[PDB]
């Protein structure tokens, strides 16, 4: 039988396999829709199908770099292992967002996936960008399997939305983003650093974008005030340890609810549309008011300068 071997599922390579030998002896580690067939001999109904293989020549290595933006040999295999599960998850439309039916601890992925459908991101690696597009359109198995691989998580492992968003933002074009903070000490006085890229969109310490513009209470080298002078991003992520927080319809984009123990707990997603919508995977609920344990709030921005 003839088959196609790729690394990216774009450059397909016709292959004349031997039927008596395993894939493993001929190509090296070989996969089919995420399922490892390394140790299997070719069945007949495998004829002319696409198998992913671990880059075993320079052409393939270069093609893998250009599609995934990593040369880590574990990557292809971790991706394939995730996909082998994520492809059996369900991806219902809830309030015109692709969510995930709860399975294999995916609270955090659903929340990241819903959040990503509501903010402006361009992913640098083609495999992320192509899968993201496919995901907003309702088929998201690849996109979730990729998030798992890129974040060094595996199916069932407990995940933080804020770490996940953080890892993913490092594969997105934010080069053009900018945060100017000014920090004020009673004794040291004033200093302002610029931050760029990921560090420009994410702050750990309070949920309220308002409070950040009005400044917050951080330590000094000698108890100071860090305030926000200038923001140039399409959004901001404001994060803090879970605390009872009030969400007011129209003052934020969307948010992460986190209920339970450090790590063992469960993420839900609140999005501000015409009313407040709470998406718990496949389950949807709505109310005009919301008060509950929030850990991340996303906000819309273009260009803010301070009047201070
Ligand atoms: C940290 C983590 C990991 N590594 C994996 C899965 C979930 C969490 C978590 O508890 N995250 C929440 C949002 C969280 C993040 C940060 C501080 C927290 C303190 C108490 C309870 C929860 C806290
Ligand atoms: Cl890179
Ligand atoms: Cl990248
Ligand atoms: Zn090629
Ligand atoms: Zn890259
Ligand atoms: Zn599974
Ligand atoms: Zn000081």
């Amino acid at each position: 039988i003839k088959v196609f071997t790729t690394v990216d599922n774009i450059n397909l390579h016709t292959q004349v396999v031997d039927m008596s030998m395993t894939y493993g002896q001929q190509f090296g580690p070989t996969y089919l829709d995420g399922a490892d067939v390394t140790k299997i001999k070719p069945h007949n109904s495998h004829e002319g199908k696409t198998f992913y293989v671990l880059p075993n020549d320079d052409t393939l290595r270069v093609e893998a770099f250009e599609y995934y933006h990593t040369t880590d040999p574990s990557f292809l295999g971790r991706y394939m292992s995730a996909l082998n599960h994520t492809k059996k998850w369900k991806y219902p439309q809830v309030n015109g967002l692709t969510s995930i039916k709860w399975a294999d601890n995916n609270s955090y992925l659903a929340t990241a996936l819903l959040t990503l459908q509501q903010i402006e991101l361009k992913f640098n690696p083609p495999a992320l960008q192509d899968a993201y597009y496919r995901a907003r359109a309702g088929e998201a198995a690849n996109f979730c399997a990729l998030i798992l691989a890129y974040c060094n998580k595996t199916v069932g492992e407990l995940g933080d939305v804020r770490e996940t968003m953080s890892y993913l933002f490092q594969h997105a074009n934010l080069d053009s983003c900018k945060r100017v903070l000014n920090v004020v000490c009673k004794t040291c006085g004033q200093q302002q650093t610029t931050l760029k890229g990921v560090e420009a969109v994410m702050y750990m310490g309070t949920l309220s974008y308002e409070q950040f513009k009005k400044g917050v209470q951080i330590p000094c080298t000698c108890q100071a005030t860090k305030y926000l002078v200038q923001q140039e991003s399409p959004f901001v992520m404001m994060s803090a340890p879970p605390a009872q927080y009030e969400l007011k319809h129209g003052t934020f984009t969307c948010a992460s609810e986190y209920t339970g123990n450090y790590q063992c707990g469960h993420y839900k997603h609140i999005t501000s549309k015409e009313t407040l919508y709470c998406i718990d995977g496949a389950l949807l609920t709505k109310s005009s008011e919301y008060k509950g344990p929030i850990t991340d709030v996303f906000y819309k921005e273009n260009s803010y300068t301070t009047t201070i």
